[PDB]
């Protein structure tokens, strides 16, 4: 386990301590992604554009149905298709 | 003091620790920073300063073909994609 002792100011950690609680987890996480913070908006648009979960609730549940819809997508627009 | 420790991978810890020294500093100096970072002129500003006048092209390679993703010479009539 590679950890690291960083020393801050009693001031300033209170700052990115609360952060880390604030954004809802621990600086141990926080600060730790902080340090490695990519880019997750090309994670995003095809984070639905190639498999839209959608926005409805459950219905039957009985660990993974294969969708036959999902999963061929096209050019049409950036948020929609199937709302 | 206040010093926190923070738990990271090897090999990611690594590439942040590294950074540290490689800049002329301890990752508990650069991470430390990291946390507390706030700024949008020099991201996009020095984002393309750097992408005309690199430092290291050596000049060995001069056809290019796509392995760096960085560094581009200005005056010339290219395709897109980097524009």
């Amino acid at each position: 386990m590679s950890r690291l002792t960083i020393d801050m100011t009693d001031q300033q950690h209170q700052s990115l301590k609360a952060l880390a609680a604030l954004q809802g987890k621990t600086i141990k996480q926080y600060a730790l992604e902080r340090l490695f913070p990519g880019d997750a908006d090309a994670d995003q648009a095809w984070q639905e554009l190639k498999t839209m979960l959608g926005n409805r609730i459950n219905d039957g549940l009985a660990g993974k149905v294969s969708t036959k819809s999902v999963g061929e997508i096209l050019d049409e627009e950036l948020s929609g298709d199937r709302a």
